[PDB]
RNA sequence: GCUCAGGAAUAAGAGCUGAAUGCAUCUAAGCUCGAACUCUGACCUAAAAAGAGACCUCUUUAAGGAUUCCGGUAAAAGACC
């Protein structure tokens, strides 16, 4: 069907999101963390606890771009929200 | 007799994050390391840098500069002390 190019997030409770000029900050239990994600074609946007981004462009470079920064959302909130852990 | 580094950014290369391609992936964005190479740091030269410089002092019929005179740490002539 259809090659939307549209992504939610779908953000959970605690974290105070924000898109203030094009850093992207976070706060939650966890500490805070903060990281940018302009980049030319792909506009994001945060409300209702969850941050919608898309493109505009079917191009193979959009859909992975818009891939790559609703990963990255999806990371942070999981970050602040509760931490992350290695083993070696 | 003296004759070093340290740092920044990199090549091949090794990784992290990461989607197109639900997974995975060092790569497509992004990030971390990485050479006797490159840059910086030492060293020599450089207001005739035409955007032709900055600051201070002394004095505009003076400050000061040259020539003569006795010389050499300098010297082909000039210059320099």
């Amino acid at each position: 069907m259809v090659k939307e190019i549209a992504r939610t997030i779908e953000i959970p409770e605690g974290v105070s999101v924000s898109l203030a000029q094009d850093v992207f900050t976070a706060t939650g239990p966890k500490g805070t963390v903060e990281r940018k994600l302009w980049y030319p074609g792909i506009m994001i946007d945060v409300k209702d606890g969850e941050v919608v981004v898309d493109a505009e462009y079917a191009r193979k470079e959009q859909k992975a771009m818009v891939g790559t920064f609703a990963s990255h959302i999806r990371n942070l909130v999981k970050g602040v929200n509760e931490g992350f852990e290695c083993k070696m």
